[PDB]
């Protein structure tokens, strides 16, 4: 059903779990993200920058943080959040599972590193997506390729393959893949989404794909489409002192905010972040 | 003698501690404060909002930070940092010992919790002051009382008894003091600072002492005097999102920013001060 909570964190890495160990100051407070909290903590290999923790492995770090966290009772739902709407005074929270509302919002959903494809921004709303499912009636019927580079890109391919006439998945990643029959798997690179008015093709390095829909499935749509109306400017999502966005109740830290990509920084916004929002709970 | 450096960072806390591990990027640092890293490290009794130290002692987490910069070669320079001259593309630097020049300069003195004794404000510059050294020569055969807040202010007030006809020291903490027989002892409290054009006297709650200076020593003078031309708003130093003061090539990191004082927000502090410093250091 729905579930209402006081702060809802919005990614499970340093940001985010920095901002949860400081909100359980209490104030119900939910953490979206991954069960293994970061992939580049898990990926970085000796860390020398964070203080207290000199020659530490990524791994190890992530070991650190999840004690800690079970130490304070706080756990990850294990989902990916799709859209955040600002209703004025509240955020409606939109997951690939369950719907949510939340008082105050933490943005922390890190910088996506990869480029978009090209053709991707000038088809956006005109067959490109960053949700699937999400529009998935829209494509019932039609041909649909999803660009997947996480895990739950392959759930959506297999939830659309129940409506479109046809489904190509398009793996970014090195795995196995746990896709229905249905769902044609295209281990190819794609270069190009091409179209008139609407999207009509996906051009790969050696083939192309007729298709009406092409979703790009990565850890988190960009943040304005994940917040509509939220403040963005050079793929950053803009902060005050306070971690304070254009949008009242929300805030954000870590990667998502800027340069310099650091664990210390991403820490500290998310404390910065958490304190100022719980103090408005308090203060209302 | 005088030596340069091409980053100087004012305190030893967790904001410059932080700030001198990634700034050892090379560019020659120096650190500047105390050998104990910060006071307030050492009296915190259990901490669990540091991400990755759950349940740490302060004195523990202050082990840590020292082995930390232990193993990446920083040392701290135990001197009082008295003021710091803007000369417009370099720092001058005046410390209880030697003087030094640095190309980009952090601020991390951390924040002062005691609030200024009544009259101190009204007679700044009409003989109160926050270094007695600096003012020495003014004092000579006159009386000067110093109201100490650490054990430096007892070398101050050494100094002093050289050049002034009398020396009150009025101690602010409890501990033996190192003072020449010159120097008499007054374990009183102060009340207030009194005078017509400039100082007179100093009231305290059973004694009151003909005096013609005043000395507030504390860790650090307060910001807008340790720096002149620096821009404090509350008590506080005002940065932007790059750690950026008013003059160009000071950042501050750390307590000294304004609120909340915690630990992670100091620490990703001193990285963003840090690595900028460094970026226009390359840049030039
Ligand atoms: C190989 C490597 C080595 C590195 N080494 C260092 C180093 O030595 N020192 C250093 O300071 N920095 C290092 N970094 C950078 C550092 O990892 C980042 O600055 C830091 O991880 C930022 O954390 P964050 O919480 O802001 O974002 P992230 O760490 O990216 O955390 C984001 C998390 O939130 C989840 N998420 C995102 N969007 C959504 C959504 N819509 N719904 C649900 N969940 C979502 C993601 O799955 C992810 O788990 C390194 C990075 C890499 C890749
Ligand atoms: C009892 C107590 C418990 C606390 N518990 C927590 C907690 O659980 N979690 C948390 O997040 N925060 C806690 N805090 C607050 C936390 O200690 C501070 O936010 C943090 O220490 C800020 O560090 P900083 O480097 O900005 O300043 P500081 O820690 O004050 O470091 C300043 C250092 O620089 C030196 N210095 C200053 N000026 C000069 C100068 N002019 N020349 C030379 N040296 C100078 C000082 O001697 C000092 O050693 C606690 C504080 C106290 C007092």
């Amino acid at each position: 059903h729905m579930e209402r909570y006081d702060i809802a964190i919005i990614g499970s890495g340093p940001a985010g779990l920095a901002s949860a160990i400081n909100a359980k100051t209490r104030k119900s407070v939910i953490v979206f993200g991954s069960s293994d909290l970061s992939k580049k903590l898990t990926l970085a290999p000796v860390i020398n920058n964070y203080l207290g923790f000199y020659g530490i492995r990524g791994a190890e770090l992530q070991e650190k943080f999840k004690e800690h966290i079970d130490n304070m009772g706080i756990q990850i739902e294990n989902v990916k959040v799709n859209n955040i709407y600002a209703m004025g005074e509240y955020f409606s929270i939109m997951t690939s599972k369950d719907t949510y509302e939340a008082s105050k919002v933490i943005l922390a959903m890190g910088m996506e590193h990869t480029k978009p494809l090209k053709g991707e921004d000038k088809f956006l709303g005109r067959g490109v997506g960053y949700c699937a499912t999400c529009d998935a009636p829209l494509y019932k019927g039609k041909i649909v390729t999803i660009v997947g580079y996480n895990k739950e890109a392959e759930s959506e391919a297999n939830y659309l393959a129940e409506l479109a006439s046809k489904v190509y998945y398009v793996p970014r990643y090195k795995d196995e893949y746990q896709l229905v029959s249905a769902v044609e798997i295209v281990k190819d690179v794609p270069v190009e989404i091409v179209g008139d008015k609407k999207v009509e093709k996906l051009k790969l390095k050696s083939r192309e794909l007729e298709t009406d829909g092409v979703f790009v499935l990565k850890d988190s749509a960009p943040p304005e489409q994940l917040v509509p109306g939220l403040y963005v400017e050079d793929g950053h999502i803009k902060v005050n002192r306070k971690m304070e966005t254009n949008i009242d109740g929300c805030y954000a830290a870590g990667d998502c905010t800027g340069k310099p990509y650091q664990y210390m920084k991403a820490v500290g916004e998310g404390q910065v972040a958490a304190l100022n929002a719980v103090e408005k709970l308090y203060t209302k």
